[PDB]
């Protein structure tokens, strides 16, 4: 979509929580995140070989969050990878910052 704005505090409400994100896979998450360009996830494939998590998945979230909608994949990319917690922690910050608007 356009004009990140709930999708903008997604990136701010869960940078307070970054800690518990701390602990997730970031590469494994890519394949089942296809709401960035290829060359931003595979960005992402190369700073995870060099930090691991924390830088990787700093970036993730800084390059998600310019993507106005990536909270709703982004659900389905820690959901993807069995992590159901951190999905839960995401699509709770959205199912108060626009969860559905039609």
């Amino acid at each position: 979509g356009s004009m990140p704005f709930a999708e903008d505090k997604t990136y701010k409400y869960i940078c307070r929580n970054f800690s518990n994100f701390c602990n997730v896979d970031v590469v494994e998450i890519l394949p089942y995140l296809p709401c960035l360009t290829a060359r931003d996830q595979d960005r992402l494939r190369a700073t995870c070989t060099l930090s691991g998590n924390r830088d990787t998945l700093w970036h993730l979230f800084n390059t998600l969050q310019r993507r106005p909608g990536w909270v709703e994949y982004f659900i389905a990319a820690l959901r993807g990878c069995e992590l159901v917690d951190l999905a839960d922690e995401v699509a709770s910050v959205y199912q108060s910052y626009q969860p559905r608007t039609s």
